[PDB]
């Protein structure tokens, strides 16, 4: 259905060119910044739907933090980790929501080129638990409100 | 050239759908996130070429910032303000680099639908003295740096 690729033994394959994607929230942490993406088909379905399709990828990116002085402030540094979801009815007909969660790397676990799926107590359990919207934290991602809400990707006049 | 739209009157119009475009940084000011896109067309570009086309448009988005506490953290609230340059070899012949700059909305200039190009002393001087490449900060986003260098979108393993 989606944009997902997985290997022969059913790992998820590395997204491609997934920066650029939609970019739906950044997060900051009190050290780290994580950027969320939503692949382009998913996200014009959600605009017309409010829904996460079927076939749904996210990818969360992980930044340590540069410090600028002028010409004050704080920016994107060095990549250290990534992470994914995805939807699926058929392929994660037993995990709740059918949302598989992946770790591609982190500071210090090596990246990987294929991905397995992760257990439920430690990814799915706090996402449905917590997250708004069908596992996802849209409450934090205004991207994904106003595109709800209004239809837009970006302020009208 | 490119996607930028002008009225009969030259003034810059709300560039539409932006948030579809590719995210090359965000930053943070210690109060402020600021999201920074570069059109599609303008970013395939650079990633062959290192350059910015004539016809380069990018935007700067600000958001207020939000409070997550649990399951700690900061994300992006409510939509502040827009920024957004524009680089034409001919509609700005007479202006450094070749670029306009333009303002939408900040806090307390109320949306304009249209945008009127702004005094070098207000946006490009800042801009031509201090960015790296080209009037563009690019040695604050690494979307921008990892494309230029690698070709790539993304981690590759
Ligand atoms: C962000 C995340 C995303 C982005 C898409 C989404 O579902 O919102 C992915 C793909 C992912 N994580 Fe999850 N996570 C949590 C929260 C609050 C946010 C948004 C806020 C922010 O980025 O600052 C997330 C919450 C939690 C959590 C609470 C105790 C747990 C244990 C996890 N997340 C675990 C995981 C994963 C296990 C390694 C994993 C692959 C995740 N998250 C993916
Ligand atoms: C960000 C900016 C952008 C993003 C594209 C780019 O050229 O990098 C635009 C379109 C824009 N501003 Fe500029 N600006 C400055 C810096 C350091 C950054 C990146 C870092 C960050 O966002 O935290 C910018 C610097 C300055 C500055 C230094 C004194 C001045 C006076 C300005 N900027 C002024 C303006 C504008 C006048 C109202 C304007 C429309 C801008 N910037 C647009």
């Amino acid at each position: 259905a989606g944009v997902a690729e997985f290997n022969d033994k059913g790992e998820l394959l590395l997204p491609k060119n997934y920066r650029e994607w939609v970019m739906v929230g950044t997060q900051v942490t009190p050290t780290e910044i994580r950027t969320v993406y939503v692949d382009p088909e998913s996200y014009a379905h959600w605009k017309k739907t409010g829904e996460f399709r079927d076939g749904t990828v996210t990818v969360k990116e992980l930044v340590s933090v540069g410090d600028r002085k002028g010409p004050n402030g704080y920016f994107m540094g060095d990549y250290i980790g990534l992470e994914a979801s995805v939807k699926d009815s058929q392929r994660f007909a037993n995990e709740p929501g059918n949302w598989a969660f992946y770790i591609f790397y982190v500071p210090d676990t090596p990246l990987v080129a294929a991905a397995k799926n992760l257990p439920t107590a430690e990814c799915a359990a706090c996402h449905k638990e917590n997250a708004k919207t069908d596992m996802v934290f849209t409450q934090f991602y205004p991207v994904l409100r106003a595109a709800k809400a209004t239809g837009e990707s970006g302020v009208v006049a």
